[PDB]
């Protein structure tokens, strides 16, 4: 069978903390009245679910709605307490309240409203700055919820919010969210298509906090290169082949021999025999004004097939490419 | 109803700044992972929070962690936003992280450590030169904090650290402060009993940065005479009557027809009649060698019932009892 793995950093936060922390299936939740909130409009269709901009009727502030379609109430325990559990972190979304309508008793999470700034007009006003401002602001909020002992595993630009007048961010969408326990094998079939670890790709279920850690690679190539998404894959088995077209075939065969990963059949006839890229081949006349010797020197130790060899949040902050910011 | 007063000293300073700096209630905490601090030993107790010593695991110094009993969210909001913007000011404790526990989700705040000094252990062997010395560190701490626009309205003894060994001083116990806008009507459920000046007591609710001067002339007080605590009230009420043993009762009827205020019930059977008495007949053999005219003069000019006449910060620190320092 596969070798097994475990996390760098964190490894046990969960295991030396009492069961109430983890234990969510057990966890009771108190579901308030909805009718301190009125519902304005629409804002997305989170991921099984629809947010909402609101008014609390109590204090006159606006706030956000995420009306949850209860298709696993486990899934919800679940959520609520990863939510409770990072419940005031840095660049996390904050859970406000937990409530149902009277009539329609659907599950709907209340939190701290986000003013979110149109990125698909200012994509083209970023600059280099701006870029490693954001990503910090990121690593911040994945090093607090690593060291708490969770994986997002659904990093992706959807579920990064932006104030970009107030140079706010919040991670939001915790509802793939798990806790890690060393050994413990998780369902790959989690974050989006063109963000999953090659992990996920292969089947090997004992990952961690790194999965994280490729979808924020994968953020970064994608915005200092301006080529969305960076790994176009068309299905999960194409993904791992569009992934082989940049880091080369070689590295990924020493990663499934590293773990003992049987590589599923399906990969046969089109996985192919691709050369390592060198990351310069991607700067263009469109993206130069992004990329730096720093910043492609830190997306290279992100996007590492091996998930135990990938940069942690709290390495991350400490890489060149964030020496000028704050 | 009550004539309307404003600070004599940094009255427009919250009025020149946007809301941001003083608008608590809308301030984001960040509330960090507390797993970085291992909790030692317990060090002190407060009304609504306790003192723990600490390591930070990730650099191996010393903090000292304050647990606060969430019992108003407002009031976490209000201590944390005044402690950031006076963050790394003259004498004021260093707010060094927000934290919660995991598990317990107890709103924590993690300050600089301080080597205290035994209140009651230095007592014996402090000279006057200490008091001199030390009471100038306690004012620059309020000049820069009044400068901040904010009120620290809970000075006390037990609100100021020393290290002796070191000679340093720190302001702590920010959860009272408020941030001082001209006009404004505040609490006066505020400072400790022997502390409270007497606009708190009459329930005059238009005070300033003047509160704190009182509250110091109370400290000075029980210092130079050694009578600890100078004005012992025994309830809120009675408070008001021994600081009219001391002050008389015609400089407090001048006040409150001054400030047009009406005078609780309450104060009818036991305000009684005073006279003014001179300060130096709180002069015995056990504290004449911490007394001097430079001393009463100073404290002459603190402790009046009038909270606009006290001295300022930034006037005490010009005071001929500070020439040595
Ligand atoms: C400069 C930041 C950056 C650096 C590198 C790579 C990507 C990005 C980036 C680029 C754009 C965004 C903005 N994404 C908004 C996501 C989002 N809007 C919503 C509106 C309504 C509802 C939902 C769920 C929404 N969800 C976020 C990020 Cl993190
Ligand atoms: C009469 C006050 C006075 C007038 C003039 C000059 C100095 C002082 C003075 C001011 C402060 C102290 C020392 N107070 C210690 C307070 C204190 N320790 C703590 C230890 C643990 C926890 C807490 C909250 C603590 N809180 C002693 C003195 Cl002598």
């Amino acid at each position: 069978g596969p070798v097994p793995s475990r996390a760098r950093v964190y490894t046990d936060v969960n295991t030396h903390r009492p069961s109430e922390y983890w234990d969510y299936e057990s966890h009771v939740v108190e579901w308030g009245n909805q009718d301190d909130y009125q519902l304005v409009r629409k804002l997305g269709r989170g991921k099984y679910s629809e947010v909402f901009e609101a008014i609390n009727i109590t204090n006159n502030e606006k706030v956000v709605v995420k009306i949850l379609k209860p298709v696993k109430k486990k899934k919800i325990k679940r959520e609520i307490k990863i939510l409770e559990n990072l419940r005031g972190g840095p660049n996390i979304i904050t859970l406000a309240d937990i409530v149902k309508d009277p009539v329609s008793r659907t599950p709907a999470l209340v939190f701290e409203h986000v003013n979110n700034t149109d990125f698909k007009q200012l994509y083209q006003t970023l600059t280099d700055y701006d870029i490693r401002f954001y990503m910090y602001e990121i690593l911040k909020a994945l090093d607090y919820c690593h060291s708490m002992g969770i994986m997002h595993r659904d990093v992706k630009p959807h579920n990064v919010m932006i104030d970009h007048e107030h140079r706010k961010l919040r991670l939001i969408d915790w509802g793939l969210a798990e806790f890690y326990h060393p050994g413990q094998e998780y369902n790959v079939r989690v974050a989006s298509r063109y963000f999953k670890g090659p992990e996920l790709l292969v089947d090997y279920q004992m990952y961690d906090y790194s999965l994280d850690m490729w979808s924020l690679g994968c953020m970064l190539a994608s915005m200092i290169f301006r080529k969305e998404p960076f790994f176009h894959g068309h299905d999960n088995y194409d993904q791992l082949v569009r992934i082989a077209k940049v880091l080369g075939t070689e590295d990924l065969y020493d990663y499934i021999d590293k773990y003992n990963i049987e590589l599923d059949p399906r990969f046969n006839d089109i996985l192919g025999r691709h050369s390592r890229k060198r990351w310069e081949r991607f700067v263009h006349s469109e993206n130069q004004h992004l990329v730096s010797p720093e910043a492609l020197d830190f997306l290279d130790k992100l996007l590492r097939y091996d998930h135990q060899s990938r940069l942690t949040a709290r390495e991350a902050m400490e890489h060149p490419y964030f020496y000028t910011v704050v």
